[PDB]
């Protein structure tokens, strides 16, 4: 069969540093992937999960662990509990969800307004992106596509810190991202 999504780091948004941590690696992610089981209790908003030979990233936001189909397709993920089957699953929207893990901090949706907007990638790096539209963001120093692989799933973020959307696609030309598109926060708040 597929295995399951298997948590291999975190990135933590809380208090003043962003910062990024690796929890487990390729060795100990086959048998998780293939029991579903994982001892580890999980830490933080934002979760890098792996599939067999591929990394992406998952937000907690108002009790569910969202991420990128294209990522995680069907899967369950891997938990202390066993396989959790997905919650949400929409292949038009490119978005899974699951019960946010005990015990996740969860992410507040933004109802600010700003248009001053945070991409926070695999590495925790926090790039800032101006909104454009509903769904998109333009990147104030353009970024080789290279830079935001395996960064799908991971926040944009208002200057407060909660949730505007999922990262979803780079808006690209020539392998240089000039823009992210991205879930934005009411879409998820309609899925649920
Ligand atoms: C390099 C950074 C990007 C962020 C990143 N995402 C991507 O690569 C995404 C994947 C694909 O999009 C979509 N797939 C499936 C869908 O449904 C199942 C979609 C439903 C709706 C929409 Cl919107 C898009 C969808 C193409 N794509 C692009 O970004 C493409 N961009 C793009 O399509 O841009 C427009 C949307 C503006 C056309 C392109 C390949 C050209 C960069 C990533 O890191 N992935 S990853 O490495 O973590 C991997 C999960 C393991
Ligand atoms: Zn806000």
């Amino acid at each position: 069969k597929k295995g399951s999504v298997v948590i291999v780091g975190r990135i933590n948004l809380s208090g003043d540093t962003a910062y990024a941590q690796q929890t487990r690696g390729e060795e100990g992610c086959q048998e998780t992937s293939q029991t579903g089981r994982d001892k580890n209790q999980v830490e933080g908003e934002v979760q890098i999960v792996s599939t067999a030979t591929q990394t992406f990233l998952a937000t907690s936001i108002n009790g569910v662990l969202w991420t990128v189909y294209h990522g995680a397709g069907t899967r369950t993920i891997a938990s202390p509990k066993g396989p959790v089957t997905q919650m949400y699953t929409n292949v038009d929207k490119d978005l899974v969800g699951w019960q946010a893990p005990q015990g996740s901090r969860s992410l507040t949706p933004c109802t600010c307004g700003s248009s001053d907007l945070y991409l926070v990638t695999r590495h925790a790096d926090v790039i800032p992106v101006r909104r454009r539209g509903d769904s998109t963001g333009s990147l104030l120093s353009p970024r080789p596509l290279s830079y935001l692989k395996g960064s799908s799933g991971g926040p944009l973020l208002c200057p407060a810190g909660h949730a505007v959307g999922i990262f979803r696609a780079a808006v690209c030309t020539r392998g240089v991202a000039k823009a992210v598109q991205f879930i934005p926060v009411e879409s998820l708040e309609t899925t649920m």
